[PDB]
DNA sequence: CCTGGCG
DNA sequence: CGCGCAGG
């Protein structure tokens, strides 16, 4: 009894909707997705989107017009769906989903692209606190976590394909490479470096300069789970063949009880 | 129906 | 490049 679970940074729900997505999201057959970037209000969207069967879907929007927002479809419903940690900067911008499915935490987060400004980085950082007081706070409490998003950081020189030239932009800073780091040490693996330790292994590349086409991207888009849990996580891969955004999706599948 | 934020 | 957004 294992537990599929999909994460995505959409960029635009309503575009990768009209480049194949449902058709891929039923052919693909996912427990559990999570969605961030989505850049809608869930009145913005088709009907075909809200309601898609098999799935209860939830959303979380930005209150800033299709910027932004997470979103979440899933086969067995959570016992609660937390959008927010607790302080409104973070909370008002649709970048928090953690879904209780006890047994597990689903945390659903679109941390923050620090590349255009010094203000909204560090907002990054922040938020990046602001998260990890609080899963410690859930894995204190004994709760198991996954965590699932676009981190908007290569962690080591092995998570994108040109580290030496991307020392100062913003999701290759040595500031941010710290914070994961910090959030590892802290008691959480990066399950996909469980499996796969290969290079040009990337979640993201560049629209321009047509990067995708010959594999010069990034590693953002990231599962993890609680020291504690490693055990019963039978494989996290990467969709590099999914089209239809700069981002692509990320696989995770789990166990029973 | 074009065209001129953030990522 | 791509998304969406607003507003001529």
């Amino acid at each position: 009894a294992v537990l599929k679970i999909i994460s995505w940074n959409v960029n635009g729900l309503r575009a990768v909707h009209r480049k194949g997505f449902l058709k891929w999201f039923m052919e693909e057959k996912p427990d559990i997705l999570c969605l961030q970037e989505i850049k809608a209000a869930p009145e913005q969207l088709p009907r075909k989107l809200r309601h898609v069967e098999g799935y209860r879907s939830f959303f979380t929007p930005a209150e800033r017009k299709g910027y932004s927002g997470v979103a979440m479809y899933t086969k067995v419903p959570p016992s609660s769906l937390r959008e927010g940690f607790g302080v409104e900067r973070f909370d008002t911008e649709g970048r928090i989903q953690i879904a209780d499915f006890d047994d597990f935490l689903l945390y659903n987060i679109y941390f923050p692209n620090g590349k255009m400004s010094e203000e909204r980085l560090k907002y990054k950082l922040e938020f990046y606190d602001a998260f990890l007081e609080d899963v410690n706070r859930e894995r204190d409490s004994g709760r198991n976590v996954i965590i699932c998003g676009n981190f908007n950081t290569a962690h080591r020189e092995i998570d994108l394909a040109r580290p030496k030239e991307n020392s100062n932009v913003s999701g290759f800073l040595p500031v941010e490479r710290a914070w994961i780091d910090k959030f590892i040490e802290n008691g959480y693996v990066d399950t996909f470096r469980m499996f796969n330790s290969d290079p040009g292994q990337y979640t993201w590349w560049s629209y321009r300069t047509r990067a995708r086409e010959r594999n010069v991207g990034w590693r953002l888009d990231y599962f993890f789970v609680n020291e504690e849990f490693k055990g019963k996580v039978k494989r996290s891969w990467i969709l590099s063949d999914v089209m239809g955004s700069d981002h692509c999706p990320i696989g995770l599948e789990i166990e029973l009880l």
